[PDB]
């Protein structure tokens, strides 16, 4: 049995137990607060049965507190569980449905076949819970359109890896595949074609599918930069340049914040998750500055020719729109770095590789929750075993007091879409993102390279077996 | 119509012609030297018909010289053809079957559908032939075992790209998947498992399949280094180390050259191609030197403690074995660089990235035919549009007289198997190898980056359409 990520506490015995496919149930212990009526658990029981294939007859699942079956996971969902692997009835015990889903994955990783076909598990006890609560994968469905199928498999692979946030970078300069109901033109004119679109029903599917796995779907609607496609269905939203044609959203018109309010109100209803990622990265001033109506606004606010001041103005106003619909904001570092005024609990995401520990220190010294992604740019491929580099990151090596560190809520592996699509996305992501997943779940001090190597190669074969085309770590084979 | 690689001469007119799927034949002109009895051409006609889907009724194919239907391509096979695209009957005219196969690919790339579905081709004339005759892809089926299927698709993708040599690096340190009939133990004990093997019938298939496409299958049986797996089924073949256990083949025993003669005689019958690649790269001396029976041989030949002298001894003896069965040798630069005596027409393959133009000059100054692969290590992946780097290579920028340059016979894109297998091989290879293919086929002076970009993105969609999962070049979509 290969475990990935490696649970917080594992105690095994040398007593072997066996399982009979046509004769082994997973079900609710009579004391569980969840029962048959509970889809999320029901579907899990069935799909894991499949994954899995001196007696163990059964795995009882006991949800201790109110199960939250019908809810969406959020930031502080309880993921803890325990596993007592014993004859004749094994037990998975969790506070909440979210714990149970994690535990089921761990249990599956413990069943295995000996040289003769026999399904075997060791007597053991497992105590487990995540080291960090925000465990993301970022996907880019604008640079390339990812079909819904491929998004779902990703969700499956994320489950197998205990990741819990799908950071959906849904739109960008190149294409606007999100179909909006109050704004039909955005996608009609900005999508790559009528069949590179996510309908409200595609969005619905992805969301449910992720929920059923304890995954949160965090939408990113990046502004004011990276918004070239928004302009095709929105008259007057983008700044016109005086010489490129268009630059960032024009932050000086009422019509602009008008639209943005309507829009984000729709978003706030479509995506159940607490947070909206607002982007705010990489905004070009060269354009705003060549433009005379902006010139004029700069004069009227006395902003000089510091265009950060204007980036601030805009972003802050959007921040307020988000606050007004009672949602949280996430924001790329640039927003913080350019000193906009942020509400308490705004999450800042540190993505710039340049001395990010000092970034982490600054953000946390300001008292904001912080998410790391900088050393985890997976689109940034290179030769050989780079998973090691990702795995060896210690997110908490920065200067900062205890309370400061408590503000670090986790991180994301990023796969940006410039060079990625259906043809290459999976082998590119996996197992490389696994290294990231284990570091974000297991202990601080889980770091033997040889052992990591060993479980990872075996985990990867498992993934392949479950139809994730994850790529090799090094020379070898499966079975 | 996107062309790749771009034929030597293309003359188009603005007259459009149309094609009717259920009504368009490719067949033999009555004067062709090939007719129905000719499988290679028959199968081509059918498979291209499929690829393809004011009138063009037909494409007549005229083979001018003896067709060579039943032969294997070799180094100097005639690949030239012409294409007269006219109503009502178009004409493909080639000296040989090999030309015809190229031409058919070009014709397919010229048919296309307008906005209304209509199959269209422009009136045009095409004159085409390759700038270099050796156009390889190297695959590694030892670091990972590639199933026969995936080898075949590669062969298909190579055809679509006019590549004509599959450099089969079949065995290496990690695994010996080649099943040998005079040596059953080699694969029984050296393969990854009984089901990671190439049977004589797998080899037969691959060979025919490539032949049917004008592809030569060049086997590499690398020695004396990279031979760790040979040892599991061959007692006494590998040097034992005195402290790793085993090092390179022990070049001092008779039993060694005994085996190697039997073996290469089997190879010489199994693989139809003229050349055998002998490897000869990266041989470690640290082992031979720790060993006392080698020590003793060194003394008896008065080789001092220059172990190149012994690498020479061995390799030369193998060279003679090859010569004795009337086959050609190919050899990695190290063999030349360590000054072994080579027969006239031994091909040296330059693979080391360190100032290879001066390597090219030295080899060609010695009068040997030379093959470049150094700037074309495709396993050496990196971020972004690296196809450009590959495409911009000018193989002939080295110092050397005309006659010297005439010795440069071509090159290979290499995909070594340390990090590669079925899960990632195709998107890794394609379209990156396309850049290599065009540079090895088209003119010296075909090099507009924008145009290359444009045809390549379109070529790549074609490949995807024909079920090659080739990866993107940059942001965008197909159709
Ligand atoms: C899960 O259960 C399996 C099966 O009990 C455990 O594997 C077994 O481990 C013992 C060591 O505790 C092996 O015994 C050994 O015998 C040889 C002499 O032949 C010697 O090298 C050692 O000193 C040792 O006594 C036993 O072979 C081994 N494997 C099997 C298949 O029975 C396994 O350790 C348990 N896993 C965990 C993580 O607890
Ligand atoms: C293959 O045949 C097609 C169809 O004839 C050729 O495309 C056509 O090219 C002409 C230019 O020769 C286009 O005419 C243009 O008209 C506009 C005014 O509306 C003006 O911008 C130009 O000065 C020019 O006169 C025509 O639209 C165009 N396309 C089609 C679909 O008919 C094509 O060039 C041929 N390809 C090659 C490589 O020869
Ligand atoms: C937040 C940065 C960012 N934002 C957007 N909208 N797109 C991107 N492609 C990136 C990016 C930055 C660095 C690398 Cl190496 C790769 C991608
Ligand atoms: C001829 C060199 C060679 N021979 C063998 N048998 N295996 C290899 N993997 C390589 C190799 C060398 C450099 C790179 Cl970058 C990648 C692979
Ligand atoms: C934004 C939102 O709906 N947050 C809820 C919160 O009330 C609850 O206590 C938490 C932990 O279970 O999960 C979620
Ligand atoms: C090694 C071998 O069989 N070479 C043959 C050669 O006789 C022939 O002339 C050449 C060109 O058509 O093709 C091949
Ligand atoms: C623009 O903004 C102000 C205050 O924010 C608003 O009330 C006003 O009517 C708007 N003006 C125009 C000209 O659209
Ligand atoms: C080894 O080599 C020689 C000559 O090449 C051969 O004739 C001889 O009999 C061999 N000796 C042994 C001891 O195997």
């Amino acid at each position: 049995p290969a475990l990935w990520p490696l649970p917080l506490s594992v105690k095994m015995t040398p007593n072997l137990l066996h399982l009979a496919p046509e004769n082994f149930y997973i079900s609710h212990s009579p004391n569980s607060t969840a029962g048959p009526s509970c889809t999320l658990l029901e579907e899990a029981f069935r799909r894991y049965h499949g994954y899995i294939f001196t007696q163990v007859q059964q795995l009882l699942v006991s949800i201790t507190l109110q199960s939250e079956c019908d809810a969406f996971p959020n930031i502080s969902s309880d993921e803890s569980y325990t596993l007592l692997v014993k004859e004749p009835v094994a037990v998975l015990k969790a506070n909440r449905v979210w714990g149970a889903l994690r535990g089921l994955e761990t249990f599956s990783q413990l069943v295995y076949q000996d040289s003769y076909g026999t399904f075997t598990i060791n007597e053991s006890t497992i105590i487990d819970s995540p080291r960090f609560s925000h465990r993301g994968i970022l996907i880019d469905t604008s640079r390339h359109y990812l079909p819904v199928k491929i998004i779902l498999k990703t969700l499956d692979a994320m489950a197998f890896n205990k990741f819990n946030v799908l950071h959906w970078h849904i739109v960008d300069d190149q294409s606007f595949p999100y179909q909006s109901i109050t704004f039909p033109e955005l996608s009609n004119k900005g999508s790559y074609s009528l069949s590179h679109v996510y309908t409200p029903n595609d969005v619905r599917m992805v969301i449910e599918y992720a929920r059923l796995r304890g995954i949160r779907v965090l939408p990113e609607f990046d502004t004011p930069g990276h918004t070239l496609s928004w302009g095709k269905g929105q008259k007057d939203l983008l700044t016109p340049c005086y010489s490129d044609s268009f630059g960032p959203i024009n932050p000086t018109l009422n019509t602009t914040y008008s639209f943005l309010t309507t829009f984000f109100k729709e978003i706030s209803e479509v995506f159940p998750d607490q947070f909206i990622h607002l982007g705010g990265d990489e905004v070009e001033f060269k354009c705003w500055e060549s433009n005379p109506k902006i010139q004029d606004f700069m004069r009227q606010k006395g902003f000089g020719t510091d265009f950060k001041k204007l980036e601030s103005f805009y972003i802050q106003k959007v921040l307020d729109i988000i606050a007004t619909i009672n949602k949280g904001s996430i924001v790329w570092q640039e927003v913080f770095d350019d000193k906009a005024k942020l509400a308490p609990g705004t999450i800042v995401e540190v993505w710039k590789d340049s001395a990010y520990p000092e970034e982490l220190s600054r953000v946390t010294a300001s008292g904001f929750p912080v998410i790391l992604s900088a050393p985890w740019y997976l689109d940034l491929i290179s030769y050989g075993q780079d998973w090691r580099k990702y795995y060896k990151v210690e997110p908490l090596d920065f200067g900062g007091t205890q309370k400061q560190k408590q503000l670090f809520i986790g991180g994301e592996a990023c796969l940006w879409g410039e060079y990625v699509d259906a043809t290459n996305l999976t082998p590119r992501l996996w197992p490389r993102a696994s290294a990231v997943g284990e570091r974000l779940w297991s202990s601080k001090d889980v770091r033997d390279m040889d052992d990591a190597y060993d479980r990872l190669t075996r985990h990867r074969c498992r993934m392949v077996e479950r139809g994730i085309a994850a790529q090799p770590l090094y020379a070898g084979y499966c079975n």
